């Protein structure tokens, strides 16, 4: 349950994202595979990239960076009213992907790192505590749905 301030801050922050959505989709998905390897592993498109600079040279990676902010984004744009959106994503991510709810919060956590260290002092005190519930928010809707067809 965010507040519509909250809402606001989100958006705002948001707004950083769209101005370069693959750089920031990029660094992502970078610091999600280099922080957590294991994660590289549920991508049969990704698993042959050994180095991070592999991994920035990959234009299909910015290209799924893409996909997934563009995703993640039309999700916050809901700004709640989202179980249209997050449906489908949750259904594939859980029997398809196979996507443990441990990696959603590695990923939540490394866009947390990301707009830090893209924004460094422009990324507030208000707006981490807004879009770290956000990203919270999304995780536990999946996380519902994860319950609910009995996905570990
Ligand atoms: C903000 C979080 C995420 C969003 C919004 C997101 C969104 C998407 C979307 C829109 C697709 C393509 C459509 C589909 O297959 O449903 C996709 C595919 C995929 N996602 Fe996610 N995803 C997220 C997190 C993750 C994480 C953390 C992992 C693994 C660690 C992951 C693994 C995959 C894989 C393996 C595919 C298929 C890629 C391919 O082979 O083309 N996703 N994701």
């Amino acid at each position: 349950g965010l507040s519509d301030g909250e809402w606001q801050q989100v958006l705002n922050v948001w707004g950083k994202v769209e101005a370069d959505i693959a750089g920031h989709g990029q660094e992502v998905l970078i610091r999600l595979f280099t922080g957590h390897p294991e994660t590289l592993e549920k991508f049969d498109k990704f698993k042959h990239l050994k180095t991070e600079a592999e991994m920035k040279a990959s234009e299909d990676l910015k290209k799924h960076g893409t996909v997934v902010l563009t995703a993640l984004g039309g999700i916050l744009k809901k700004k709640g009213h989202h179980e249209a959106e997050l449906k489908p994503l949750a259904q594939s991510h859980a029997t398809k992907h196979k996507i443990p709810i441990k990696y959603l919060e590695f990923i939540s956590d490394a866009i947390i790192h990301v707009l830090h260290s893209k924004h460094p002092g422009d990324f507030g005190a208000d707006a981490q505590g807004a879009m770290t519930k956000a990203l919270e928010l999304f995780r536990n809707d999946i996380a519902a749905k994860y319950k609910e067809l009995g996905f570990q």
